[PDB]
C-alpha cells in the first residue's frame, strides 16, 4: 500500500461509537459478567477448565460507509473507558467478610485490561501456561500443543474473528504481525492487587504511527477488541469468580487515498 | 449551537463552593458516615438500606442572568480538592486496635474520588454488580433491571438531578453523552487500600475541549458533581462504615456568544 | 494592591530555616514523638490527651526592613519566588534496634510506618485554616486550639471553623486543613497517606526547586516584611516492644529566595 | 571515526523472539525452573543446574556490507510474549484460601533486554561467594568474599545460551560502550507482575552523540531475561516461570573509519 | 566568579565503583551487617559497630591543573554529567541458601524491607547533619557519630555538623546530607521504609543525570579532587532462625568533567 493524501471537507470524516460487553463465562442466567467459580486441577496433566470458567476476548466488526487507486477509512483517534467502575463498591452481596463483622471483600487480584483498534482482525499468537491443559469444546485454542507452546510455538497463529471463543489465557496479540492495528494491554497479577480504574471524557489516544498513518480499514470494516477482567469476586464460601466490565469506544476516522 | 467569540472586559465570574458528601448519615451524630455494612447470604437477598449507600453529590448553581444570538457562561478552569484530609489521622476514637496495645486501624479500603463540571446535569448510565439487588425507597436506581444490567443495559439512562438520591454503586457517567460536562474519577478497590490524598492551591484543570470550548451553562446554571468515598472506618467491634469528605470547587467562567 | 515591577541590582534575599516537628513531646526524652496512642471506650467519649496530638509547625521569619523612608502611593514588598525543601533526618528511621517490636521471632524491630502527613507552605501572612472533625463529639484538650461550637456538620463542613496558623504546638493536625477559600497569599502542598502498614517514601536532593509564582507571575507578598513557613511531617508510628504506638515526626528544611516587588 | 549515515537500500530490519531459559527440569516444564530448595548454609549452597535461570542471547547475522560501512541499530520495539498465560490459576496451584483460586505467579522478577553490536559484557556479583555453581554453567571463577560486593576479576561475555546464570552476572557498567541495556529487578515474596503490551512504543538506541550500536562483523546481539516470578504448586513448592521476548530492531548503514 | 569553559585535554572522565559498608561481621559476610539485636529498653539502645551500615566515600584525584603561577584566575574541573547504577542487582535472586521459607515448602524470603539508596558528586566532601532516632543510643567505638547528644538531637541540633571524610565510619542512621550547606555537591537519596517493602532496582547504560545548577555550573573540584559518596542498603536478609542482616550492593559512577576558568 502506497499511502497518499487525506481527504478534507465535511464528508471526509465519520465516527464509530459503541460498547463491547465482557465475555467472562456467564455460568448461569443470573451471572452475566462473571465466570464460573475457579476450580484447581490436582496435576498439569489433569487441567481441564470448563468453558464457563474461561474469560474470552471481546471483538466487534463495525461496518463503515462504503467508499469504492482507492479510498480507505483511516482510524485517527480513540476515546475509551471501562463502563460501570462503581459497581465494584457493592461489598454487601454474598461477599466474604474481610474480618469478623466487617464488609465484604471487594473485587481484586489478577486483572487484564486490553483494547485494540484495527483495520482488520487482531492477529493472535498462542502461549500456554501448561501445554497439557485440555481446552473445552466451544472455545478456539492453540492446537497441536507441545511443551514448546509454554514459551513460543509459531504454529499457534489465529485471528480474533469470533466473540466469546478465544480464551484470554491462551492468546496474546502477535507482536510479529498487527501492522494495521494499534493495541494496548496491562496484566497486573496477584491475588490481592487493588483495581485502579480511571474514568474521564477528556482523554484521547492518537492512533497514527510514526509515519502519521492510522489503521486502514480493509473492506470498510473497523475491528474493536477488548478484555476487561477487573479481578476476582470472592463469595461467602471463599469461591472466586472473574468479574468483567464493558468497554466504551469512540473512534474518529477520515478518508485516505491509497494505491494498492 | 454555533460557538462564536469570547466577550472581554464584566465578562468574567467565579463560582466557589463546597459539596458535602452523602454517605448515608445513619443518625444525627454520623454525618459523613454510612450505616455499618451488612452482607446478604445470596445475590437474590441483597437489600441494602438507604443509609448504607453512598450517593452522588450535586449542586446546581445559578450564575448572573444573561440576555435579560445570546451570551452563555463558559466554564474555563477548575481548582478542586478534598477538604479535611487530616481528620483521617484520628486513630483514637473507639476503633479496632491493629494489634494488642496498638493504635486504631485508620480509614482505608475501597475509595471513589470523582468530580465533574458541566453546563447541565451529569448524564448517568446504570451498571449493577448484581441485577437482583433491591435498592431502597428514597433512592433513584436502575429500573426494570435484567441480567444484562450487570454489563450494559442501555435502558438505564438518568440525569444527576437530585442530591442524596443516586447511589454511587449503580451509576456512572454515561460516556455516550456528557458533551457539555467534563468529568474525572478514580475507583481504587480493596479492603487494605491506603488513602492517598493530595492538597494544594497551585493546581488548575483546564475545562476547554480540543476545540477550545468549555461547558456552556444552559439557563445560566453551573452543575458541580462529586463523590469522595475515602474508605471505611472500622469500629472496635469490627463493623465498617464508609467515610466521606467534602470537595472544594473554584470555577472561572467567561461570557461566550453563541447562536 | 496593584503589583508593579520587580526591583533589580540589593534586590534579592534568602531565608534558610528548619522547622522542628510538634508531635506532642510527652516527656523530657521524647522530642519528635507523641505520647502512645490510647483508644476511647466509646465513640462519643473520644478524649485525646494534648501530648498525643501532633500539631502544625509554624515559623514567622523577619526579612530585611523595607520602606524605611516615607513613600508616596507605593511601597516595596518582599516576594517569595522559589522554594527548596526536604525532610531532615530521614535515615534515623533505619534505627530498628531501639526496643521496638520484632517483626517476627528473632527479627529486627518494625520500622516507623503507617499513616503519614507531609505538608509545607510558604506565605506572606499566616496560613488560613478550615476545621474538619473526624468525630464532632471528640473532647479536645486544654492547650490546643480546636474547632469550637462543634456540631455534627463539623464532620463534613462547618464554615464557623476558621482560624490562622499563628501559634506553634497548638493547632492539632487532625482538626485543621488549609482553607481553600482563602490563602490567596500562600502556596501550600500536602499529602496524607493513610494505613497502618504504609511505608515511608522520603526523597532528599539539593537539585529540586518549586516555583512559588501564581499564573500571573506573582509570588507571596510578605506583609510587614515577615515570611510565614508552615509544616507537618508525621512520618508514621513507632511501635514499642509492648505494642504501644507513638507518632514520629522529623524537621523540615526550607530555603526561600525573595525579590523586592513594587506595589501600588 | 563515525562519519555519515547512508540514505536511500540503506536500511534493514531484524525481527525475532528469544525464548526463556529457566532450567527446564523435565520434558513437560519448558519455561519453568526446578522447584526451589534452600541449602542450610551459605557454605552448603549447591544449586541444581535445572533450578537456575540463565541469560538468553541471539547473534543475528545482517546483510554483508564490505573506510567501511557498518549497520547501526537505531530503534527497538520489544515486549514480553504470552502475558495472559499467567491467568491460568486452575492448573495444579495452591488455593489462596479454602475454596479459592490458585495463587498466581508472583514474587521476585527480573526483566532485562539489550541490543548491541557485539556480545553483552558481564560483571560477576555473588550473593554468597561460597555458592557452588553446577557443571554446565559459566560462573565467576576464583570467587572470594570480595565477590559479594565487587571483584573485577569476574568479567565475561554473554556468548552462549543455557550457560550464564542470571543470579551471578549483571551487565558490566564499566564496559558495554557498543550496547544499550535495560533491566528491572523487582524483589519481594508477594510482588505482583505488572506487564504492559503495545505495538505503539519505540525505544531510540542512539547515544548522546546520535550513534547507535555498530554491528561488528555484520552481527547484531540481542539478550534478554524475563523471569516473571514464581509459580506455587499445590504442595507450596515454587518454580521460576519465564516468558519469551519479541525484538524488532531497525538498522541503517553508517560509514566509519 | 565562574568564567568560560576551556575547549580543545579540556575534558576528562572518572569511572569507578564504591563498595557498600554494611558492617562485615565475619570473613564470609562482606556486604552484610551483623544480625540485628533489639535493646531491652529504649534508654539502653547500644548497637554494635558491625550492625551499623555506614556511608561510602571515595576521593578521586583528577589531572593536575594550574602547574604555572596564574594571576587572579585558575582552572578547575567542573563535574557536568553522571551515570550511576547499583552493581549486582540479580544477586538478590539467590533465595536458595541459609534463608527462612516464605511458607511451608516455599523458596527463601528475598532481601526486602527498609532501603536507603543515595549518591552524591561534589568538588569537596559531602557535608552532613546529624539526626538521631534516640538521643540516648550509645554509638560504638570506631564510628563517627553525633557527640554531646541532647533530646533536641532527635529533631535538629545544629551542633551535629560533619564531613563525610572517612569510609566505614559515619553510620547511615545518624547522618544525612546537610541541606544548609553542600553548595558544591549534588546529592540524591530515597528512603523506602517498612519491613516488607520490595526492592525495585533499575539498571541501564542509557540514563544521564546533569549536575549543572540553575546557573549552568557543576561542582568545582577543589585541589583537583572529586568526591563520590553512596549508600545502597537494599533491605534485610532473613536467616532460617528469623535473624535479619542488612544487605548492600556496590555503586558504579561515571562522571564527565570539563575545565572551567574561575576568578
Ligand atoms: C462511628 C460509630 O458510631 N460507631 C459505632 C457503630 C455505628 O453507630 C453503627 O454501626 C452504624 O450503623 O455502632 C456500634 O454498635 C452500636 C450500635 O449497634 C448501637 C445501636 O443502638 O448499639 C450499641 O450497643 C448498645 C446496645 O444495643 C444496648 O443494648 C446497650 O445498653 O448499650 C449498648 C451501647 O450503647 C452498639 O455499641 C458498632 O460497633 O457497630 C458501636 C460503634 O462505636
Ligand atoms: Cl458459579
Ligand atoms: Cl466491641
Ligand atoms: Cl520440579
Ligand atoms: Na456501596
Ligand atoms: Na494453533
Ligand atoms: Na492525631
Ligand atoms: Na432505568
Ligand atoms: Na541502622
Ligand atoms: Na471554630
Ligand atoms: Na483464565
Ligand atoms: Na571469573
Ligand atoms: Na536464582
Ligand atoms: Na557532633
Amino acid at each position: 500500500v502506497e499511502v497518499l493524501e487525506v481527504k478534507t471537507g465535511v464528508d471526509s470524516i465519520t465516527e464509530v461509537e459503541c460498547f463491547l460487553t465482557p465475555e467472562m463465562g456467564d455460568p448461569d442466567e443470573h451471572l452475566r459478567g462473571f465466570s464460573k467459580s475457579i476450580s484447581i486441577s490436582d496435576t498439569f496433566e489433569s487441567d481441564s477448565p470448563n468453558r464457563d470458567m474461561l474469560p474470552c476476548y471481546s471483538v466487534a466488526r463495525i461496518p463503515l460507509p462504503n467508499l469504492n487507486n482507492i479510498l480507505m477509512w483511516e482510524a485517527v483517534t480513540l476515546k475509551t473507558e471501562v463502563i460501570g467502575v462503581t459497581s465494584l463498591m457493592n461489598v454487601h452481596s454474598n461477599g466474604q467478610a474481610t474480618h469478623d463483622n466487617g464488609a465484604g471483600k471487594p473485587v481484586q487480584g489478577t486483572s487484564f485490561h486490553f483494547f485494540s483498534v484495527g483495520g482488520e482482525a487482531l492477529e493472535l499468537q498462542g502461549v500456554l501456561f501448561n501445554y497439557r491443559t485440555k481446552y473445552p469444546d466451544g472455545t478456539i485454542f492453540p492446537k497441536n500443543a507441545t511443551v514448546q507452546s509454554q514459551v513460543m510455538n509459531t504454529e499457534h497463529k489465529a485471528y480474533l474473528d469470533k466473540n466469546k471463543a478465544y480464551p484470554v489465557e491462551c492468546w496474546v496479540p502477535d507482536p510479529t504481525r498487527n501492522e494495521n492495528t494499534r493495541y494496548f494491554g496491562t496484566l497486573t497479577g496477584g491475588e490481592n492487587v487493588p483495581p485502579v480504574l480511571h474514568i474521564t471524557n477528556t482523554a484521547t489516544t492518537v492512533l497514527l504511527d510514526e509515519f502519521g498513518v492510522g489503521p486502514l480499514c480493509k473492506g470498510d470494516n473497523l475491528y474493536l477488541s477488548a478484555v476487561d477482567v477487573c479481578g476476582m469476586f470472592t463469595n461467602r464460601s471463599g469461591s472466586q469468580q472473574w468479574r468483567g466490565l464493558s468497554r466504551y469506544f469512540k473512534v474518529q476516522l477520515r478518508k485516505r487515498r491509497v494505491k494498492n
